[PDB]
Formats: structure tokens, C-alpha cells, sequence
DNA sequence: TCGACGGATCC
DNA sequence: GCTGATGCGC
DNA sequence: GGATCCGTCGATCGCATCAGC
């Protein structure tokens, strides 16, 4: 079926009002996506961050829009070391972060420019463009590497700070997470080896998948169509986006949204309001 | 994602 | 700047 | 032997590079 967002709850658990609203996107092709508009729609939506993956553009390449974004100033990014128009993540901040780092600190999995790491006074923000197992699974084994290395930094990041993880895992958790699990268990993203690292990233970090977390059975939530076949028109999606949360800071969580309206991608944005 | 393919295998 | 082909995706 | 069942296996869209001039 079909499926609506459920209005912005803003309050806490305990009535705080939510202090802080993350918005990660990937928006598969930065320059193509500002070129859409989305631009537009990420100043309606007012995030105090923004994280973006796969923005497919180098730092010199960068549009000038983003320059004039005053809300969103302190601008972060990291592309490939050595292949352009891949991958590419970008970290936009209201605040000024304590600390911000480029990848996981292993240099085999740092060298696609997909990991900013944002340091900030009560919580680290982590955003990730996740390695893609690839068509017919040629990078399914690079990928499991990534996943248990990627699992161990955020362990130990979220030993010293409550993290907040968020962008594209590149993984349906669960077949509540994807219209047709039946016929992709051996596709990119939801092999049993996709779906067995996400449930070890949250044992062992530990992490709580917020959107999840709040609506623990609720169908037909997606953050990705497949551009052919007309996939989003239909709804035929994966939910491939999340905020993980440190369980420290479930008692903060407001809401976590999905923006399945907002054009310009084949990933819709996510929301993630805090009372921090 | 969807389909046309097969090569199976049922009534 | 333009064509055409290739890489990469969930 | 003529319908179904179910595993491949290509071809769909979109962004971006690259080779060449
Ligand atoms: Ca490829």
C-alpha cells in the first residue's frame, strides 16, 4: 500500500520541546538534486543540521547556493580520494561543531569519501554513505569488512559520547523495511549478511533504530524508489535511511520522520527532532 | 522491478 | 561545448 | 500435452565521468 507521515510530535517523552532537528538526505547527485530545487525544500524544512550522501561532486565543483544558506554555514564535505563523481558526503551546521573528522580511521574503508564525523557539545553526529553490496553482489564481501569496521568506530565514538548515526546504511533491517523482501534476499541491501550487520550495529554499539523505535509496526515506510518502473509512484520503496541513536538518548527523541513528499532524488529526506 | 524466458512439474 | 560510451546504483 | 508453478536474467531511469575533438 501507501503511506503518510504521521504529523511532527515535537515534545519529549518527559514534555521538553525539541531543541535540535537533523535532516539527512541523499540526494543522489548534489548539483542535479540543487537543480530540482531541493535546495528549496531543505530552507522550508529549516533543518539546524544537515547531512548529505552521495552528493556525486567534488569541493571545488560545489554550486554556489550552498555559499548563500545562511542558516546552515559551517559547511563540511569529503568526496573520493581518487574517483570523481562518486560517492561523496557533506555535513551542514547551524552551530558551529567542537571537532568535525573525515572517516572511520581505517584506511581501507576511507578512501570514498563517505563518513563525516561532527563533534558537538552533548552528542556526536555521525553521517555515512553506506558501501553498496553492487549489482550481482561483486561487493558484498568489501562490504562486510566495512560493516564490522564500521561497527568497532562507532563502538568506540559512542564509548565517549552519545552518537547520533544518521544517512544512507545502504540495508532493509527487516522485510517490514521493503515492499518486496521475497525477492531480493539476494540483492544489494538485503542479503542476510546486510540485514545481520545492521542487527549487530545496533547490539553492539549499541544503537536504537529511532524511526523503529516509534512505530515498531508500521508498513510501507520507505526513504528509497528505485528510479525505473516507476517504483515511488507505486510505493514500491526500501527504507535505507535512519537515524541510530545511543539508548542514552531515547528519552530525547521527539519524533523521526520521513519526508516522502519532498522531490529530487531517489531517497526522500529524513527528519530527526531532539530535546537536547 | 519486471518480464520474458526456461525447465521443470502439477491435473 | 558537444557526441558517444562507460560506471554506478537499492 | 496444456495449463499452471518457480527459479534466472536481461532492460527498464538517472547522474556523472571519460575519450576525443
Ligand atoms: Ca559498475
Amino acid at each position: 500500500a501507501l503511506y503518510e507521515d504521521p504529523p511532527d510530535q515535537k515534545t519529549s517523552p518527559s514534555g521538553k520541546p525539541a531543541t535540535l532537528k537533523i535532516c539527512s538526505w541523499n540526494v543522489d547527485g548534489l548539483r542535479a538534486w540543487i537543480k530540482k530545487k531541493g535546495l528549496d525544500w531543505v530552507k522550508e524544512e529549516a533543518p539546524d543540521i544537515l547531512c548529505l550522501q552521495e552528493t556525486k561532486c567534488s569541493e571545488n565543483k560545489l554550486p554556489a547556493e550552498l555559499q548563500e544558506l545562511p542558516g546552515l554555514s559551517h559547511q563540511y564535505w569529503s568526496a573520493p580520494s581518487d574517483k570523481e563523481g562518486y560517492s561523496g558526503v557533506g555535513l551542514l551546521s547551524r552551530q558551529c561543531p567542537l571537532k568535525v573528522s573525515y572517516g572511520i580511521g581505517d584506511e581501507e574503508h576511507d578512501q570514498e569519501g563517505r563518513v563525516i564525523v561532527a563533534e558537538f557539545d552533548s552528542f556526536v553526529l555521525v553521517t555515512a554513505y553506506v558501501p553498496n553490496a553492487g549489482r550481482g553482489l561483486v561487493r558484498l564481501e568489501y562490504r562486510q569488512r566495512w560493516d564490522e569496521a564500521f561497527r568497532k568506530f562507532l563502538k568506540g565514538l559512542a564509548s565517549r559520547k552519545p552518537l547520533v548515526l544518521c544517512g544512507d546504511l545502504n540495508v532493509a533491517h527487516e522485510e517490514i523495511d521493503l515492499r518486496n523482501p521475497k525477492g531480493n534476499k539476494k540483492n544489494a541491501g538485503f542479503t542476510p549478511q546486510e540485514c545481520q550487520g545492521f542487527g549487530e550495529l545496533l547490539q553492539a554499539v549499541p544503537l536504537a533504530d529511532s524511526f523503529r523505535h516509534l512505530y515498531p509496526n508500521t508498513p510501507y515506510a520507505y526513504t528509497f524508489w528505485t528510479y525505473m518502473m516507476n517504483a515511488r509512484s507505486k510505493n514500491v520503496g526500501w527504507r535505507l535511511d535512519y537515524f541510530l541513536l545511543s539508548h542514552s538518548l531515547l528519552p530525547a527523541l521527539c519524533d523521526s520522520k520521513i519526508r516522502s513528499k519532498a522531490l529530487g532524488s531517489d531517497h526522500c529526506p529524513i527528519t530527526l527532532y531532539l530535546a537536547l
